[PDB]
């Protein structure tokens, strides 16, 4: 049974990774589930929605009163020491409404950390249907 902790923005940084004080450390989190177009990606730079993308976690954390991360199952961090979660801006899943938009797609995922798998991939369906953004 996931649960939900409560932590303070700090600063988001992309689509898809947030920097927040968590237990009093501040550390880089990177959204399970979800690919968001990048504004700093490795190799390609500023692809098409990024901007937009980034925009759209950026003020969904900034104008929340409680921000408030969920951990899934599995590993908690990755290999760059990020910590993986599910983050919820005043009750609303961040991951969720990005996909829910066009705004992201639903990752390549990894059990055991694939418990909103499904919920989310509903929503995704539902934004390609509705041809939103990415999938325009």
């Amino acid at each position: 049974k996931l649960h939900k902790e409560p932590a303070t923005l700090i600063k988001a940084i992309d689509g898809d990774t947030i920097k927040i004080m968590y237990k009093g450390q501040p550390m880089t989190f990177r959204l399970l589930l979800v690919d968001t177009p990048e504004t700093k990606h490795p190799k390609k730079g500023v692809e098409k929605y990024g901007p937009e993308a980034s925009a759209f976690t950026k003020k969904m954390v900034e104008n929340a009163k409680k921000v408030e991360v969920e951990f899934d199952k599995g590993q908690r961090t990755d290999k760059y020491g990020r910590g993986l979660a599910y983050i919820y801006a005043d009750g609303k899943m961040v991951n969720e409404a990005l996909v829910r938009q066009g705004l992201a797609k639903v990752a390549y995922v990894y059990k055991p950390n694939n418990t909103h798998e499904q919920h989310l991939r509903k929503s995704e369906a539902q934004a390609k249907k509705e041809k939103l953004n990415i999938w325009s």
